[PDB]
């Protein structure tokens, strides 16, 4: 993160839950995420992703959230890479 000019990355955190997923596909414009059920897919733009979308690969874990009612059309927002539990 470092410090300096501080762009627009931080926002609000209180009415937004956290979720995880797995990079299903990585293109040269947008990517997809496979949920735990492996029945649906999330849509996130490179502009929405804050980190190293170019470094991301297939199988890696990521953090995202949802903010829509019941529907087939779902998309993520403010996506960012995140680590998980493992032998350190």
């Amino acid at each position: 993160g470092s410090s300096g000019s501080s762009g627009r990355l931080l926002g609000r955190n209180s009415n937004s839950k956290r979720l995880l997923g797995y990079v299903a596909t990585l293109k040269d414009n947008f990517g997809f995420i496979e949920t735990a059920n492996h029945d649906k897919e999330i849509f996130f733009h490179y502009s929405e992703f804050s980190g190293d979308v170019d470094s991301l690969e297939l199988g890696d874990m990521v953090e995202y959230s949802l903010s829509k009612g019941k529907g087939n059309k779902v998309s993520a927002e403010k996506v960012n890479k995140t680590s998980g539990p493992s032998s350190g």
